[PDB]
């Protein structure tokens, strides 16, 4: 069964971010995550949708396992988390005092390390994907409606905080 668990999700520091050279819809983004290697090289498309001065020296929450996509040219290695609906995308907000490289799970799926690279043709992002919401006190969660004893899991950290977008309940995360 596709888990929560499976994916490598950390707080991300963004160092900085400049707009894609030949892709107008995307922003290219240096983000910290903690790796020894240093920042990840990340391609957003958020042009549209925040301006260069909003992505600056920003935490969010990346996923660091998934196999690196090209886009436009550009080797993309992490992915930003945000929730949004029909007309609006927001940023996933880690906790104050979050540190890139702060491991991110969901209540009940933290104890078990994430793969090294998701296998693509076992599709574990895009099964859990719809999964992925908010509640109405616009905290990230997990829906599980297999498990009925625990139907919703809190996405959190070491500390037991929690991960909120600016707006929307019911988000589309990913």
């Amino acid at each position: 069964k596709p888990k929560p668990s499976a994916i490598d999700f950390r707080v991300g520091f963004i160092q900085k971010a400049i707009k894609h050279p030949d892709a107008d819809s995307l922003y290219v983004s240096t983000i910290d995550v903690g790796d020894e290697e240093g920042p990840r090289t990340v391609c957003s498309g958020l042009v549209k949708h925040f301006p260069l001065d909003a992505m600056q020296e920003r935490y969010v929450v990346v996923v660091c396992n998934l196999k690196p996509v090209n886009m436009r040219g550009i080797k993309s290695t992490a992915m930003v988390l945000c929730g949004s609906n029909d007309d609006k995308v927001e940023f996933v907000e880690p906790p104050k005092d979050s540190k890139a490289g702060d491991k991110v799970f969901f209540e009940g799926f933290g104890d078990e390390a994430p793969m090294k690279q998701l296998n693509p043709k076992k599709k574990i992002w895009e099964h859990l994907q719809p999964h992925f919401t908010t509640n109405d006190g616009l905290e990230v969660i997990f829906k599980d409606e297999e498990e009925k004893d625990h139907p919703v899991r809190k996405l959190t950290n070491a500390k037991g905080e929690r991960f909120k977008v600016a707006s929307i309940a019911n988000a589309q995360v990913r």
